[PDB]
């Protein structure tokens, strides 16, 4: 059987998640706020990966650190034409990136929504989210998980996930057995609730 990758899609509220892992699934939808999960399987290369996408509220939050055990890689999501949010974003990352479990674990950066006019190029965005000092292994793509009617998705989002998958995979023999353990010992610290 195919080696498996775990990855958690984050980002502030608003900032194209789901709509983003509805496009690179192939499927135009219609989305609301997550407040909760979706979670789907993607096939990319040798590697069957399972993508979390995780609502981005203020009062949702906090259960991303519950994922970031047991995730190989990350897909941080802006909008990038949103720069009155840069600033929650940044520090929204720097809280994921403060975490113990992200040590060495690569983020893919989506600049989402390229189509609006106001959209900040890589650039930006790298100045925004405050990257020049993040030692995680990063690259940022701009995309436009919603393109118009009838159009195809937009290539940039499969390029940004080959580049991660790619990243995994050079790592993953060092990579894979730190997050089985990792994982298996948050697991079984919240087996807890009982007590
Ligand atoms: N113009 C434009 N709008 C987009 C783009 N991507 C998403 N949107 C829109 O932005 C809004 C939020 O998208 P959605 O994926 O729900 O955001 P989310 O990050 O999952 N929000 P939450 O974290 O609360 O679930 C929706 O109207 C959606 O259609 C894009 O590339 N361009
Ligand atoms: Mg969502």
């Amino acid at each position: 059987g195919p080696r498996k990758i775990t990855i958690a899609l984050l980002g502030l509220d608003n900032a194209g998640k789901t709509t983003l892992l509805n496009s690179i699934q192939g499927e135009d939808r219609d989305t609301t706020p997550t407040f909760g999960f979706n979670s789907t399987t993607l096939n990319e290369g040798k590697y069957k990966i399972e993508v979390f996408d995780l609502g981005g509220g203020k009062n949702i939050r906090g259960v991303w650190k519950k994922y970031l055990a047991e995730v190989h890689a990350i897909v941080y999501v802006v909008d990038a034409a949103d720069p009155g949010r840069f600033e929650e974003s940044k520090m929204t990352m720097a809280e994921v990136l403060e975490n113990q479990f992200m040590r060495d674990k690569p983020i893919c950066i989506f600049a989402n929504k390229q189509d609006l006019p106001t959209a900040a190029p890589a650039a930006e965005v790298v100045k925004g989210l405050g990257l020049a000092t993040c030692r995680n292994s990063h690259n940022v793509f701009p995309c436009t998980a919603k393109m118009p009617a009838g159009q195809d998705v937009d290539h940039r989002l499969r390029d940004g996930l080959k580049w991660l998958v790619g990243t995994v995979d050079r790592e993953f023999g060092r990579l894979d057995p730190r997050v089985q353990t990792e994982a298996e010992e948050v697991r079984q610290e919240e087996a807890r609730k009982k007590k």
